[PDB]
């Protein structure tokens, strides 16, 4: 009833005390946007848009020499980690065109909200802007059934950066404004390399066109061009992380606001790149799912 309210003030207002300790929003915030898990969305990507078997992408990649036996181990390496990706079927394999957007829309949602208001339907534009592989033209990446894990993509431990439109609707269709809501920008690993290749593999997110709401005591610092990403190993301890990935880097662990940063929506079509540097594999979700503690759940009417 206000039992809500008056519970919602008052975590503000510790929120607002607790500011600068570790793991809180550097500025108090409230959480309007629930968009955290739709593992039964209906995913759709229109027929102009090849979307590759596995045999079918493998001997493609292997045709580039990203081979497991190629000599050189970079490349053997760039397969093997390409492999473990592409041996998960219920992922959308797609190779991405330089500047060509690939729309790919997920209906049907069960669990999503924003501001007591009902969200049906999300549409990501994957739209692959640089890569260090080859010619520069050609990426692969994969699109989740779900909208919350959203998607991997590839390096083939070379860089890629590759731009992200997001954009929301309801029940009635319309495209829905969530400015104010909160996105948690997680896992934004650096250090966590092969060792074979290189240990500073950097994710980063680069572009945001909201505002990023840093994390007390985060890792993840943000830079010219509203990028966000950590400026030393968060990997690992012996190069100074306050925790090796494994002790922080999952959903559950209490330390993973450490290799993340929250975004607060500004714009009805929301746009950002992930961007990667020597990674192999990136696992980028997006999603409501912030790290940050004591952020309370704004109560609707
Ligand atoms: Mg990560």
């Amino acid at each position: 009833y206000k039992k809500e309210f008056a519970a919602y003030t008052a975590a503000l207002a510790e929120a607002e005390s607790k500011k600068k300790q570790d793991g809180y929003l550097s500025e108090p915030r409230s959480q309007s946007l629930n968009f955290k898990s739709e593992p039964n969305a209906i995913r759709t990507i229109d027929s102009s848009v090849h979307q590759y078997g596995q045999q079918e992408l493998d001997a493609l990649v292997k045709s580039w020499g990203i081979s497991p036996t190629n000599p050189d181990r970079k490349k053997s390496t760039a397969y093997s980690y390409f492999n473990a990706i592409n041996s998960n079927n219920t992922y959308a394999k797609l190779v991405l065109e330089k500047d060509k957007p690939v729309d790919v829309t997920y209906t049907g949602l069960k669990n999503s909200s924003f501001n007591g208001k009902k969200i049906s339907k999300v549409v990501y534009t994957y739209t692959l802007k640089e890569t260090g592989f080859n010619d520069g033209t050609k990426m692969t990446m994969f699109a989740s059934s779900d909208p919350t894990v959203t998607a991997w993509y590839n390096d083939y431990f070379t860089s890629t950066n590759i731009n992200v439109k997001v954009k929301f609707y309801d029940e009635e269709g319309q495209l829905m404004n969530l400015t104010g809501g909160l996105v948690n920008f997680s896992s934004l690993n650096r250090g966590n390399g092969s060792g074979a290749i290189d240990k500073d593999a950097i994710e980063s997110v680069r572009n945001f066109n909201g505002r990023y709401i840093p994390i007390s005591g985060s890792s993840i610092k943000i830079h010219e061009n509203n990028s966000a990403y950590a400026d030393s190993s968060n990997a690992e301890k012996s190069l100074g992380a306050r925790w090796n990935t494994s002790e922080w880097d999952t959903t559950s662990s209490p330390n993973n606001w450490y290799g993340a940063i929250v975004g607060e929506i500004t714009q009805s079509e929301i746009s950002f790149n992930m961007a990667s540097s020597k990674s192999g594999n990136i696992w980028f979700a997006f999603n409501s799912n912030i790290n940050a503690i004591g952020v309370p759940t704004k109560p609707v009417a």
